[PDB]
RNA sequence: AGACCCUGUUGAGCUUGACUCUAGUUUGACAUUGUGAAAAGACAUAGGAGGUGUAGAAUAGGUGGGAGCUUCGGCGCCAGUG
């Protein structure tokens, strides 16, 4: 792996995403990455989170459930907020739980709400994969919500396959660089074995073709 | 101070499935020990093809971006099923 190169495969990418196939709405940019000799399903399975130096996923959608201080809090910057009352309304049913989890890409729970919302809206988000973070009342609400979508999670899943998004088309390519860069600095380090953990990796918009990198 | 008898922590020669060894002999393995093909096996890659226990738009590898794809037929989202 090598900056120049990756500055390469993200200005190649870049240019394919925008000279020869440009889309009809602003496609974000992902790197997809493959783990070798390691078991998925038996050694122990890594997670970790880190915040890159631009935004990942500008593109996501994130809900706040908890109080109405926590409404007021995410009206403060213009986030969408569930009540107490609202979930309680859910009654766990699996339905909306699913609908929920497919018009919300992911969740932030207040410290109150965060107990019973496998209580009340049931372990449909975790069967989705759409587990609310914990959120304290003293914390920033829209500076949480900006710091989840700017941030990616490397937990490994049952499959040796697995992906982060690296920013947006209209992203800066030294931008779109160092967090690809960062990525594979957080992915490298998570890994027992460094470089020999991972297969191989590629980076992509959200529809122009891979560059291979490694 | 012979011969004979008796005794020995007795000495020595000889014999034998007495004990422990051993020459010789026989057998296996490593090294000396290389070169081709042939038949099986294991990996490696250069390609190619597949994913129904089952509900459900489809015969659900899974995963990340994703609301648009675009080879203009419809596929999508959604509904629905998990």
């Amino acid at each position: 792996i090598t900056v120049a190169g990756v500055r390469q495969n993200v200005a190649e990418l870049l240019d394919y995403s925008n000279n020869v196939k440009k889309r009809n709405f602003l496609e974000t940019v992902e790197l997809q990455i493959g783990l070798k000799n390691y078991d998925p399903q038996r050694d122990k399975r890594f997670s970790g989170t880190v915040k890159l130096p631009t935004v990942p996923r500008p593109n996501m959608s994130i809900c706040i459930l908890g109080d109405q201080h926590d409404i007021d809090r995410a009206k403060h910057g213009g986030i969408d907020a569930m009540s107490a009352d609202d979930l309680k309304k859910l009654n766990k049913n699996k339905k909306l739980i699913k609908k929920l989890a497919r018009k919300y890409d992911a969740f932030i729970a207040s410290e109150s709400l965060i107990k019973q919302i496998p209580r009340l809206l049931g372990p449909g988000l975790s069967k989705a994969g759409k587990f609310p973070t914990p959120v304290s009342h003293s914390d920033d609400l829209s500076a949480k919500v900006n710091e989840v979508k700017s941030t990616v999670k490397f937990q490994l899943k049952k499959v040796l396959c697995m992906g982060v998004a690296v920013g947006n088309v209209g992203m800066t390519q030294e931008q779109l660089v160092a967090n690809i860069m960062l990525a594979i600095n957080y992915l490298v380090s998570l890994l027992k074995k460094g470089w020999q953990n991972v297969g191989s990796l590629t980076i992509k918009a959200t529809m122009s073709p891979p560059k291979r990198l490694y």
